[PDB]
C-alpha cells in the first residue's frame, strides 16, 4: 500500500491474455472469419510471447484448434466476447510484490452484457492460471482506457474515464484520486478532445493516443480535411502538445493517419486506426487494414523503435468495433 | 448521515415511477399487446396514486397514449427496458429530511444493457422531476431486491446480494454494513433458498418474500410435491420462520401459492408469483395470471388487511420475466 507503479506495455511480457471468439457472442454471424483471423493472429504472437486463450466451456470447435498450437496455453472459461483488454487484470509493482488488479468491468458503461467478461480474472486465479494475488477493485475501469510509461506517468481522457456509467459518484479529481492510490500515478495527462466514428468503447485511449516508450507518445491523425475525423483529431494533437514527462520536457510525438474509411455490409463506418496495436516484447505487432497506408505507417515506425516491426490484418476484428490490442492484455510474472 | 430509515412501501405514496415499453427494447416483438396491457395497469395505479412514466424520447406512439391520461404525468427519458423497480431511487429520510438514492443499477449482474435505465433518476432530477436531494450511491442494488417495513427492518436474501456482478469487492458483512448505514437497517433478515423457474434477477426477494406491513411477512409457497420449486420453497418458508421482529417476536406468515405453470412461444416457463404485488395507499394491487388460484389469492389477502384488493392481469408482463412490482418504484414528498 505505499509506492506502487503500472508495468509498461513494453517492458518484459510472460504472456498475452486473449479469449477466443464463439457462437454464443456476436460473432455468431461470422464465426468462421472470427476463428481463422484470431488464428492467425494468434500464432503470430506466440512467437513473441506465451498466449492463454480463455476458450468457452462449450467451444469444442474452437479448443481443438488451439489444442496443439505451440506456446498457447488453453483455460476453460466462458466470456460475452473477445475483448481481453477491457476486462483483462491490471498489474501493478506494490513494493516491488507483483499484484493483479481486477477492476470492475461493465461493458464500456452498461452497453452491452458483461456477466462473463468481469469474471474471468476470478476464475483464471481459481484455476491456476494466475499464480499472483489478485485483489478486486471497486471502480469501473477498462484496461484500454488507461495507458502506463511504467514511471509513474498515466495517459488517459476524459472522454471515457467521465462517462457517467463509469464511476458516477466521482469527479475527475475523485478519479485521478483513484489512479494515485490504486496505479501508483505520479502525473495523469488528460485530453478531452479526438474520437473514432463506428466505436463505441466511449474513445478509449490505446485507438487514440498511446506510449510507445518513455519518452514517446503515438496517437492517431487525419490530413483529409474533409474527413468528419479532422477538427476532432487535430483539437487532441494540439491537447498532447502541451503534455510534459515527469522531468518537466515535452513528449515526443509521432502522427500515425488513420486509414482510408472502412464499411461494413450495412455501410456503417469501423473505428480502424494503427494506434491499436501490442508491444510483445522483442516485436510491435502493429494492425493493418489491407490499405495503401498501411506500408507507411509500418516504414514509420521503424524509426523510432529497435523492435521488429510485423504487421497483421485486422479487417475482420474491426467489424466488430475493435483491433488487436482490444483483444489482449499483457501478463508478468515477478 | 445519522439515524435514517426507509420508508415502507405501505406508507403515504405521493407517485408511482414507471416507465412505459417501447420499440427500442425486447417490447419491439410485441410492443402492442405491451402498450394495451401497460396503459390498463397505469390506469388501475392513477386511480391510487399519481402516476409519473418515462417515455422514450423518439415514443411518439407511446406519448399521444399518455399525453392525456389523468393524473399521469409524462417525463421524457430514454430506458432500456420497463423495470422501474430496478434502476428506481431509492427513498430514505435523513434524520427527517426525504433523500433519494441512486444506488447503481447494472443489468441484474451485468447480464442486459442498462446505459440508459442507470442513467434515468440524474434525468428525471435534472429536469426537475424529482423535488429532493439525488445523492450517487457507490454501490450496485435493484430496489426489488430488498424490502423496508419502515421502522429498521431489511428484509433480502443472499441469492441476489452475493451475486458476484454486484458487489464483488464485499463480504456479506460489508454489504450488510452499507444497508445498515446507507438505508439505515438495524436488523437485516437474510435467507438463502428459494428461487422462481425463468426468473434472472437472481431471486429478487420481491418475488419470494415481502412486508405486508410492519408485522406480517408475505412469501411465494407450493404444495404440489410434483413441482420443481416444492424443495426450494419449503426450505425458504423454514428459514422465514427463524425471522424475529425488533421487539424479539416471530412474524406474521403468510403463504402464496404460486398459479400453475405458464410457458412462452417457445415452451419456456415464465416467473409468475403473487408476492410481486403493490402496496398503494388505500389499495392493494395484486397481480393476476387467468388462473384458476388469482380468486383465492386475493380473497386470503382481504383477511389480512383493510385495504381494497384489486387483481390486475400480468400475463403480458411476465412475458419479459417480471410482474407488476418490477415494474413500479414509489416516491414520497416531505
Amino acid at each position: 500500500m505505499s509506492l506502487k507503479r503500472m508495468l509498461a506495455e513494453f517492458e518484459k511480457i510472460q504472456a498475452i491474455l486473449m479469449a477466443f471468439p464463439h457462437e454464443f457472442s456476436d460473432w455468431a454471424y461470422c464465426i468462421k472469419e472470427a476463428r481463422e483471423s484470431f488464428l492467425n493472429i494468434i500464432q503470430t504472437i506466440a512467437k513473441h510471447a506465451k498466449v492463454l486463450v480463455c476458450v468457452h466451456t462449450n467451444d469444442t470447435i474452437g479448443y481443438e484448434m488451439l489444442k496443439n498450437l505451440p506456446g498457447v496455453e488453453i483455460a476453460k472459461v466462458d466470456t460475452n466476447d473477445t475483448w481481453a483488454r477491457d476486462f483483462g487484470a491490471i498489474s501493478i509493482e506494490n513494493h516491488g510484490v507483483l499484484e493483479c488488479l481486477d477492476f470492475g468491468f461493465n461493458g464500456w458503461g452498461l452497453k452491452y452484457p458483461s456477466n462473463l467478461d468481469n469474471q474471468v480474472n476470478f476464475k483464471l486465479k481459481s484455476l491456476g492460471f494466475l499464480k499472483h494475488p489478485l485483489k478486486t477493485m471497486p471502480y469501473v475501469l477498462e484496461g484500454g482506457s488507461i495507458e502506463s510509461d511504467g514511471a509513474g506517468s498515466i495517459l488517459t481522457n476524459t472522454q471515457c474515464l467521465l462517462e457517467k456509467n463509469r464511476n458516477p459518484h466521482l469527479n475527475q479529481n475523485g478519479i485521478e484520486t483513484m489512479l494515485k492510490k490504486e496505479l501508483g500515478a505520479k502525473q495523469v495527462l488528460w485530453y478531452s478532445y479526438g474520437y473514432l466514428k463506428g466505436d463505441d468503447t466511449d474513445s478509449h485511449t490505446d485507438t487514440l493516443a498511446r506510449f510507445l516508450d518513455k519518452d514517446t507518445i503515438v496517437y492517431s491523425a487525419c490530413e483529409d480535411k474533409n474527413d468528419e475525423h479532422y477538427t476532432a483529431l487535430k483539437k487532441m494533437q494540439e491537447e498532447l502538445k502541451t503534455f510534459k514527462k515527469l522531468d518537466k520536457t515535452p513528449y515526443k510525438l509521432i502522427p500515425l493517419e488513420i486509414p482510408k474509411a472502412i464499411f461494413d455490409e450495412n455501410q456503417q463506418r469501423l473505428p480502424a486506426t494503427y494506434v491499436n496495436f501490442l508491444l510483445c516484447n522483442d516485436a510491435l505487432i502493429v494492425p493493418t487494414y489491407n490499405d495503401p497506408k498501411d506500408a507507411l505507417i509500418l516504414e514509420t515506425l521503424k524509426q523510432h523503435t529497435p523492435l521488429e516491426v510485423i504487421g497483421v490484418d485486422c479487417n475482420t476484428l474491426i467489424k466488430q468495433h475493435g483491433s488487436l490490442h482490444c483483444v489482449t492484455m499483457q501478463l508478468y510474472e515477478g
